[PDB]
């Protein structure tokens, strides 16, 4: 462990070994010194603009963390083809982490001119939040993962975390955690840092699409044995009183035939067409958008449950806050034009999943009688009833892998909402964070703590290897199944290459559903 | 392994075991950072005045990379002839590559005033194609290699490849390659590189000329048991009609003679004389140029398959691009004058080749008859023939020494065209880096790619070694034989050696055939 | 398939140490005489550029659009094809040698009998209509062999003088030649799978 000895070596690679695939990528990262080294209270209020639904309280850190929870941190875009066109599923099983090569640089600023040196004997701080008593941060979604393309130098992201509010205020309930209380190792340049973790048992993520709904189940050429009420009154001529009339189902009868399954549960949400034009004029994203309410304040329901993005012959609608939408590179922050982002489709899941943006069914309202008619109404809400069954939400190359499960008395169907594996005890969180360093003190003593010191930042390689378990392909169907494929004519630049300035570029999402399998 | 300690030597020597030879160089090299850490796109379309056999599509990389492919990295000039006055042939069998005395440094830019000082925990890159996965850009007679004289300091060339276009633009098989995702070495001042390769079975290199010609193999002694059509015509007076006569080959019609071999194959080139004056007033280099044609664009066929450069008596003359033409010291890269070039010749092979400037043969054209008198055809182009022998081109002190062999389901005497050794499995390309060194990142989290780096390169010795295998000569030829010479008289400086400003030069282009053997 | 052609081997980054015959005549005003300039291929000049291999063999065959309007008006399939003779009489060479069925944006082009084509269900078993057959293409070698409806190349014809001009003629026949490299003709899910080799003195690689 020198100051002129490499303490690790690039790997960034894939090996495919049959029923398992390794993935290796390294990194270049970049680390500042975050809010001066302090702690700092924050929070978001009903004063001004702010709304009741947006209020918080927590805490700002002077630490950063590590982040590799989207598929590209791992899988280049032809090793996730590879994966997709292959498989019909797959799941982690363990990984390892690596820090090395560790440089701690201090920055001086006199006259404009300003010089970087190394500072030699600093130290860098890394700890592994192992028995999880740190809020959790890392399945939320944020920016600040590992760069999709290995050449590209990245920053570390700023941890932060939130407790209990009301308003802007914290309540006895509020916790405040100190990272420093916490056991860390310090590397000076020439030390490195590295760990292991097993995944816990998890099911395979379905990477495949069902050739077989769930209505169509049967054989279309033999009848039922079981009748069903088929006619309430008589049909001949205008003498027409009521009867009870009773028949077989059959293949031209498919829809009334008794059946032992339920498509999955539903939850709506409103409809919106790409084609702007057929769209209600009117601003209703929020107003008209599919909200769960919680301790008095409303939150989108975003993605929400698993349900199909659109039916037959429309896929040009999509639920309004139902679907995961990635923006294309360099795509502005707020207010990006419909072609600036990549919005995804579950519409493979029609299948056995209810459309996102239609009823679960229809039921009963009252009862018939010889002077009342039936009445029926409409179920836009249904939970978990006995007999469904239904398809989780498809992962796809740029979206998340995992999420911890809530520490809670009980759940239902714990797999991730915006998709993935869902764990007990996930991969753990990495903090890092540059030692503070002061500048020269006082001459004499003073009680104040320091708050002057000397401008620095680090920088160092990472490594992550993931081991994932794949779940071979057994079908016997006779024609050729659906693949995900490179564009064949010509084109200005390459998909999933750099530009003419060196800015790498992912073109679409892309999903994970393309072989087949039957109900 | 420290800052302190030297982490190789200086090895450079030649040293000859009778039927090996063993040379080892070592050179100081420099490496810059190439396009500021970034894959850029790089394309040549039809635009302006492009013509489309130039247009093209590929990447340029962060990578350069080591490249030996050339003669005079190994053999002195003194050991050039020690070599081809002695023997047959010859032939690489193993080599040794080392990168050491790695220093890193960083440059500083302030009011004009630079400065460059170390940066002892900077790291750079290095790894082997070892199973060629990468476009094989060695082999294409490119600039870059280690200086033929020890003392001279090289810069390292920028990596950079091509793949299918249509125009300027790419198409659905075009590939993008990232050097980032293959697992590399990484080190710091201190640390070191090397690895061995072992060279593939190969034939030797002919470094002999002929002293016999296919069309003389037969005792001028001896008349021949064989017959052949001598006459068609009775020859006494005016009464001549058809007859015919039949006669045995022998002393003074060798050229009638019954022989049991065909000259080698040919694919015509234009003929060019070193006397401006007795050339055609007009620019014909390109438009009489022979070339090949490829999915719809035309390249120059240089230098071609192998011919003999001219025939007896005829040094002036030589093939528009049928030749290695070699600039002097300092010669312009565009428009050099003859005087500051050196053209090789391939007259060594006059014995068996067909000239590269005349026709391969005549064959007839029609059915002669009572009343149709015979007709001839020129043959200007002709493949392989049963029966043919034929030599490969020489190669030179400053020539290419390996061209790695297509991966193509057939080929034909697959020896480099522009000479040397062809290998499936050549010497793997050596990709070095610097790794990019943050500067100081923003103080809040920001989700880009950092694109501000501390300027800096690299430089530290490189050595090669490789193993020669020798082909003894064993000829029973009574009289001397044609040896390279130095030459005797007086002269301004000594050839291969220094100026008085320092520079080195190689006066002349040295060949290989110098000894003789027989048929 | 190949993700690189014969002709973009090289580093687009960098020059040769090769030089090339450039200039044959003065270019400044109108005193134009001969001369000779030499230059070094570049990324610029990738077709000047000095290359180790050629294009595989080639053999030639008359070129037939899908476009029935952009051929000839008149019946050339037997009189315009592509054969070989043997003891006084002649066949088809087909598909004959392994070649590109058509370059860059000329899907529409085939050699009358360069190709295999298999019939669609029911296609009659004479004079079926295009629409009742299946063309296929190699389009896939383009990258290594020669255009099947093209020349191989060029090659002089003549020896250039002060008061000759240089000619060239152009190859579209050429046999084996050292330094080639070629692809084979691809298999199809309903082609041949294997051949018997003759039983013969000798061959020429031997892929049916």
């Amino acid at each position: 462990d020198g100051v002129g000895s490499s303490s690790g070596n690039w790997h960034c690679d894939s090996t495919w070994l049959g029923d398992r695939v390794i993935t290796t990528s390294t990194r270049t990262w970049a680390l500042p010194t975050y809010n001066n080294h302090l702690y700092k209270q924050i929070s978001n209020g009903t004063s001004g603009g702010a709304t009741n639904d947006n209020t918080y309280f927590g805490y700002s850190t002077p630490w950063g963390y590590f982040d590799f929870n989207r598929f590209h941190c791992h899988f280049s875009p032809r090793d996730w083809q590879r994966l997709i066109n292959n498989n019909w599923g797959f799941r982690p099983k363990r990984l390892s982490f690596k820090l090395f090569n560790i440089q701690v640089k201090e920055v001086t600023q006199n006259e404009g001119t300003k010089t970087i040196a190394n500072n030699l004997t600093s130290t860098i701080q890394v700890f592994t939040d192992s028995e999880y008593q740190l809020p959790y941060v890392l399945g939320s979604a944020h920016q600040g993962c590992l760069p999709p393309f290995p050449a590209d130098v990245f920053m570390i992201p700023q941890y932060g975390y939130l407790t209990l509010n009301n308003g802007s205020q914290a309540v006895g309930r509020s916790s405040f955690y100190c990272l420093e209380y916490f056991p860390s190792q310090m590397l000076r340049t020439g030390n490195n840092f590295q760990f292991t973790y097993t995944f816990e048992d998890v099911p395979f993520h379905s990477s495949y699409a069902h050739s077989q709904s769930l209505d169509r189940l049967m054989n279309p050429l033999i009848d039922q044995y079981l009748y069903y009420l088929s006619r309430t009154q008589t049909t001949g001529g205008t003498a027409n009183t009521q009867t009870l009339g009773f028949s077989q189902g059959g293949p031209n009868t498919m829809a009334n035939q008794a059946k032992n399954w339920l498509p999955g549960p539903c939850y709506r949400q409103q409809r919106v067409s790409t084609t702007t034009g057929q769209n209600n004029n009117s601003n209703f994203a929020w107003t008209a958008g599919t909200k769960y309410h919680l301790n008095g304040r409303n939150s989108l329901a975003n993605p929400g449950i698993a349900m199909a993005t659109h039916k037959d012959d429309e896929e040009r609608f999509f639920p309004s806050n139902g679907i995961l939408i990635f923006g294309k590179q360099n795509a502005a922050r707020d207010n990006a034009d419909y072609s600036d982002v990549m919005l995804t489709s579950e519409e493979e899941i029609k299948t056995t999943n209810p459309v996102a943006t239609e009823e679960y069914g229809i039921v009963a309202d009252n009862l018939q009688q010889q002077n009342t008619a039936p009445q029926i109404g409409t179920v836009n809400s249904q939970g978990a009833l006995p007999g469904m069954v239904w398809q989780n939400r498809d992962v796809y190359l740029q979206g998340p892998i995992w999420a911890k499960i809530p520490h809670t008395d009980g759940n239902f169907h714990p797999s991730p909402l915006m998709g993935g594996f869902g764990l007990k005890h996930p991969p753990p969180q990495i903090l890092i964070k540059n030692t503070p360093v002061p500048a020269d003190p006082p001459t004499t003593f003073n009680q104040s703590k320091l708050n002057s010191f000397i401008t620095q930042y680090s920088t160092g390689q990472v490594s992550v290897e993931i081991e994932w378990e794949l779940q071979k392909e057994n079908s016997k169907r006779w024609n050729p199944e659906i693949q995900y494929t490179s564009n064949y004519y010509k084109s200005t630049s390459v998909d999933f290459a750099v530009n003419t300035e060196g800015v790498y570029s992912e073109p679409r999402p892309i999903g994970t559903r393309y072989l087949t399998r039957n109900l």
